[PDB]
């Protein structure tokens, strides 16, 4: 796993990308790493955004499906032409798959001007891919091609540039400390999950539980904050107003609308609580904890021109579609996405950002009964 060490990159809110090639002889595209979502698509015309673009004409191997697909967002969208073709990635394993792959022809406010990437690699399930779950996801088609084992791993790291690991059909010791801690996989469709329980700094936040999954919650590499659902959001807002009582902000600042500036260096992080996440365990009756450091939700904003302070939004946010763990929490963590097993392991990341005196966490176990009804139906 040494030749995928270090094999993301991205720009700072701008996701992580890997490299990959397509088609015969090979195409070098960089394409945005998502769990949240469960297609493989990549520009494959002129988008004035993209620095590269996948030509499908050019490549013997390219196979079209006859078959047209849409995906809508809220307000955007792409559109696109189904196909197969051969796929490798050059910082992944020593293989060749054949992929479905929609070449976007048309889209709307989905590349992101500025960007290096140009295309989405979705490693979610087949349950939520476009136009139906007929339409085999990448990773699917790794495993089924090839002896490469059902599972990847993500180290997000970064920072402005960024960078990370994803290991592709292992777990690597190096990029974790102390022990692995798994979460079943309530359902393949999102990697979705079940929080249990929620304290700030050691103290229970004492909701229904299935308020922390309304209507679900799931580990999104396509999402960069922290996202609850608002009843949980209010009150973890709440709960860190007071542990920071000392200090007052604007109410925008709790909006993710305005930033929080200090002298250099002289951030007060003492007084921004640990949040703990309690994800239901392998084991009737048993959880175990995740532990976010405020450095990971207090964002560092990059430059106000001529302001030499230290400046930070907000990076937990409201939700009305669950709970996401974004790549806010999921830099804190080294993240296994166990396919084979149905499961999701968190360690603490080798490269998580140190407290002066507080350490992040993924520790159990925890009793905790009735797991089950967190979750929502
Ligand atoms: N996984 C995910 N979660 C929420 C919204 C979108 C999404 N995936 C599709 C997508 C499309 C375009 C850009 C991005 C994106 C933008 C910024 C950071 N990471 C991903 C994601």
């Amino acid at each position: 796993f040494v030749e995928m060490v270090d094999n993301l990159r991205g720009k700072s809110g701008q996701g992580y990308y890997v490299e990959m090639t397509v088609g015969s002889p090979p195409q070098t595209l960089n394409i945005l790493v998502d769990t949240g979502s469960s297609n493989f698509a990549v520009g494959a015309a002129p988008h004035p955004f993209l620095h590269r673009y996948y030509q499908r004409q050019l490549s013997s191997t390219y196979r079209d499906l006859r078959k047209g697909v849409y995906v809508p967002y809220t307000q955007g969208k792409w559109e696109g032409e189904l196909g197969t073709d051969l796929v490798s990635i050059p910082h992944g394993p020593n293989v060749t798959v054949r992929a479905n792959i929609a070449a976007i022809t048309e889209s709307d406010k989905f590349f992101i001007n500025g960007s290096n990437w140009e295309g989405i690699l979705g490693l979610a399930y087949a349950e939520i891919a476009r136009p139906d779950d007929s339409l085999e996801p990448f990773f699917d088609s790794l495993v089924k091609q090839t002896h490469v084992p059902n599972l990847f791993s993500l180290q997000l790291c970064g920072a402005a540039s960024v960078g990370g690991s994803m290991i592709i059909g292992g777990i690597d010791h190096s990029l974790y400390t102390g022990s692995l801690w798994y979460t079943p996989i309530r359902r393949e469709w999102y990697y979705e999950v079940i929080i249990v329980r929620v304290e700030i700094n050691g103290q229970d936040l004492k909701m229904d539980c299935k308020e922390y999954n309304y209507d679900k919650s799931i580990v999104d590499s396509g999402t960069t904050n922290l996202r609850l659902p608002k009843k949980v959001f209010e009150a973890a807002v709440k709960s860190i107003k007071a542990a920071s009582s000392t200090e007052k902000f604007p109410d925008g600042f709790w909006l993710g609308e305005q930033l929080v500036c200090w002298q250099a260096g002289t951030t007060p992080w003492n007084i921004f609580p640990v949040i703990s996440l309690y994800l239901m365990g392998e084991v009737t009756n048993q959880s175990f904890r995740i532990t976010i450091l405020p450095q990971q939700y207090l964002r560092p904003v990059e430059d106000v021109a001529t302001s030499q302070d230290d400046c930070y939004k907000f990076a937990i946010s409201q939700s009305s579609t669950g709970t996401v763990m974004g790549a806010v929490i999921m830099e804190g963590f080294y993240v296994v996405f166990d396919r084979a097993r149905k499961r999701i392991g968190f360690a603490v990341s080798a490269c998580h950002v140190h407290d002066e005196f507080r350490t992040a966490a993924v520790e159990g176990p925890f009793v905790t009964l009735d797991m089950e009804d967190c979750g929502y139906n």
